[PDB]
């Protein structure tokens, strides 16, 4: 009973787009590659609008980029945001490595209390630690200040992802139906925790936005990313290609930490879920990564186009779980057309992104996982089927982060394969549910974790 399940069923009869109305509002919901790569790449910028959901003007401030609509001091927001996404990370030669060093940092400590927590047979929720673990490499590098274990208040900031991603996914009654916050039920609540988190958020941010400034004494070379955007909105300030103003860098950096915080979050958990739930699948991965890199040195982010199976099931992973099945709701900036249907100015729209990566059409064995799904005849990764997996979107509103959080995923397991072994809970029958909202979280599933071989993480 999750939306982007309900979407490809109605589609089947009135087409591969159409139209839902939620409440009052009317939603177009595109569902093919050609509806979506139509909508969004070739009538792009007639899509790249976001609904006048007030929920959105909730987050960060109003001045968030995720769920702002589409402008000029848009354009600079997210201009300044990629250029920042594609710039901290390949400006000079180890750009990558103080990033790549954190990820290796918490993978020592993510397999260290792992296993921890499992000694004795025992199993235990990988929840709490994979996001204590995603949000230190991004605390690091925005932050230059990861938080410990051991910070409940910490823990407490993240323990409220399910609320964010019920109110504004896709599907939901917050927005559309602005009848139902007058009284106790499930919508206000929902709603009501919400406006909380975002509160906690930006007052989290904010709070690291006074005391870098505090820190940034002209005589200076930006320390973290909240400086390097500081020093690109200071210097907008006070003479002259893509810098903010400061009053939307707490805004911004906001969008960057909590989007990665917890769709990271996700995915991580979801790669365990499929070692757990395909025992065979963690094997291959387990051995090729053996092979390529050796028991003899721990796995480096250079081995990754010599890993053909990594990124197979890295990518079958994606697609099967589609765990973004629906985008942030987008809306239209003109007139326009799909697949013929005619769509009004400001019209409501959707994207499913799950009826790509499951029309059995293009993809033959739609809900089994099958990661050498994406496999050459010689062995190779095939790039003409790997790049068509729908995830992180396309066209103008498309993911930012997509080029780092592919770089954190691939190390995250390649240690975690090429160290820990992973055992689903024999005594857990009734299948793995889920809890759906913006992004598809496992319920609480539980999963024993030994060391292969010693610890080779210390240092
Ligand atoms: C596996 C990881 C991730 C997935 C699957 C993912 C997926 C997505 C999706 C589906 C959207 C909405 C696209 C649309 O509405 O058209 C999006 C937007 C966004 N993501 Fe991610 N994302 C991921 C990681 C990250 C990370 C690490 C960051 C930090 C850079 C990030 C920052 C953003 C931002 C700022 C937006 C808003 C872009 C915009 O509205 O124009 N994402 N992401
Ligand atoms: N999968 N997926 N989609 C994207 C993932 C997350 C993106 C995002 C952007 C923000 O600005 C933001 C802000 C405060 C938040 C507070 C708690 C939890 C999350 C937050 C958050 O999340 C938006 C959608």
């Amino acid at each position: 009973q999750a939306a982007h399940l309900s979407f490809a069923r109605l589609a089947r009869r009135y087409g591969d787009v159409f139209q839902i109305r939620l409440g009052s509002c009317p939603i177009v919901v595109l569902n093919g590659e050609r509806a979506i790569h139509q909508a969004l790449v070739q009538q792009g910028s007639a899509f790249a609008d976001r609904p006048s959901f007030a929920s959105f003007r909730v987050v960060s401030g109003g001045r968030s980029m995720a769920f702002g609509h589409y402008s000029e001091h848009w354009k600079v927001q997210r201009r300044a945001a990629h250029s920042m996404m594609r710039n901290f990370f390949t400006r000079q030669p180890r750009s990558r490595q103080v990033l790549e060093g954190h990820v290796l940092s918490e993978a020592r400590e993510l397999v260290a209390l792992l296993v921890r927590g499992s000694a004795d047979g025992a199993f235990l929720d990988p929840r709490p630690l994979t996001v204590v673990a995603v949000a230190n490499v991004m605390s690091a590098v925005c932050f230059g200040c990861r938080y410990s274990h051991d910070d409940p208040e910490f823990r407490e900031l993240l323990s409220h992802n399910e609320e964010f991603g019920r109110t504004v996914g896709a599907g939901s009654l917050v927005d559309v139906m602005p009848w139902l916050q007058y009284f106790p039920n499930p919508v206000r609540t929902v709603f009501r925790e919400f406006e909380q988190l975002n509160r906690n958020f930006s007052n989290f941010i904010l709070d690291k936005f006074l005391r870098h400034c505090e820190s940034l004494r002209p005589g200076a070379a930006p320390r973290d990313m909240m400086d390097a955007f500081i020093l690109s909105a200071e210097k907008k300030a006070a003479g002259d290609g893509a810098r903010l103003d400061l009053e939307n860098v707490p805004a911004t950096i906001t969008d960057i930490f909590g989007a990665s915080q917890d769709t990271l979050s996700t995915a991580l958990q979801w790669l365990l879920l499929l070692f757990t739930r395909y025992p065979d699948v963690q094997t291959r991965v387990q051995a090729e990564l053996d092979q390529v890199v050796g028991r003899d040195r721990l796995p480096c982010m250079g081995d990754q186009p010599n890993l053909p199976y990594v990124l197979a099931f890295l990518y079958e992973a994606m697609r099967f779980s589609s765990f973004v099945p629906v985008t942030i709701p987008h809306a239209t900036t003109a007139n326009t057309s799909v697949l013929g249907y005619h769509i009004p100015k400001d019209t409501v729209v959707f994207v499913n992104q799950w009826s790509v990566n499951h029309d059995p059409v293009k993809w033959p064995n739609p809900e089994n996982f099958d990661p050498a799904r994406f496999l050459d005849k010689d062995g190779l990764i095939n790039k003409d089927l790997t790049s068509r997996v729908m995830i992180f979107s396309v066209g103008k509103r498309r993911c930012i982060g997509e080029e780092l959080s592919k770089m954190q995923l691939f190390l995250f397991i390649s240690i975690l394969a090429h160290q820990c072994d992973f055992r689903a809970n024999p005594n857990e029958p009734a299948k793995m549910n889920f809890s759906y909202g913006l992004t598809i979280k496992p319920k609480s599933f539980k999963v024993n974790v030994t060391l292969r071989e010693s610890m080779e993480l210390l240092d």
